[PDB]
């Protein structure tokens, strides 16, 4: 019985989801009635019954299991995880709410090889997959642990080779809303990173404006990647966005200027 198996239930994953027959994977924090559906979904699927039973487990050691069974069978069944793609990065986004670290920072690595294989194949995320992945992925960005922060980040920038940048976009903006402060700075250098990278097409004016708002945060390392956001802004846009950063504390244009230049 292999782990996962090649059929083609997707489509009515899919279809269920658009027209409104199961939850839209969408959540603050993810309670019961999400892993009921997931693991009727994946029951459906024909997803090895262990592997299902691990996965829905309450000991993250089974969780660490059921990660190191699929990185295993990923370089010979790879039709399979595409074909159940969409039921593997919503198991995930279970585990970025759990607290253990051994969890995230191997689950991230296999996000990072199973990446890879949609790249290579040039896969193509669903509007679905990209959805419900990318929102709780950008959760931990903010980490306490720096592997777990580096591990996002480089599954982040496989997601937006595969899914569009604009949305990812998007989705990091949302992180400038977070009342946890090292969630907000790493949004920050990330929107720095995308700006730096597809130019600004993918930063809009309003945008710039919210990203200039938190130039006046407390916390210093908020301050700090908010102005090297601007300030590359400012390298792509010139003059014009102090037009787009709306009015500031003179305190800023200074620290900005001071930034600007230096």
């Amino acid at each position: 019985s292999p782990l996962l198996c090649a059929n083609s239930a997707k489509n009515q994953r899919l279809l269920d989801e658009q027209k409104m027959k199961v939850l839209k994977w969408t959540f603050v924090t993810p309670r019961e009635e999400f892993t009921e559906l997931l693991r009727d979904q994946m029951m459906t699927a024909n997803v090895n019954k262990a592997l299902i039973a691990n996965m829905f487990h309450d000991d993250f050691r089974y969780h660490l299991k059921v990660i190191e069974q699929l990185s295993e069978d990923l370089a010979g069944n790879s039709k399979a995880l595409v074909c159940n793609l969409d039921l593997i990065l919503k198991w995930l986004t279970l585990r970025f709410y759990d607290t253990n670290p051994s969890v995230l920072i191997k689950g991230l690595e296999y996000l990072v090889q199973v990446f890879q294989v949609l790249i290579d194949e040039e896969y193509i995320l669903a509007e679905n997959e990209g959805s419900s992945f990318v929102p709780h992925l950008l959760l931990k960005i903010g980490d306490p642990k720096d592997a777990v922060r580096n591990g996002v980040r480089r599954v982040l920038r496989q997601v937006i080779l595969v899914f569009p940048f604009v949305k990812v976009f998007g989705y990091v903006m949302e992180g400038l809303k977070s009342k946890n402060a090292r969630q907000r700075t790493e949004c920050l250098d990330e929107l720095t990173f995308l700006i730096e990278s597809y130019g600004m097409n993918i930063c809009p004016q309003s945008a710039v404006r919210e990203i200039a708002r938190q130039i006046s945060d407390r916390d210093n390392s908020v301050r700090n990647a908010a102005l090297n956001c601007i300030v590359q802004v400012f390298f792509l846009s010139g003059e014009k966005t102090y037009k787009m950063i709306g009015h500031l504390n003179e305190k800023d244009l200074s620290m900005l200027d001071e930034r600007i230049k230096r």
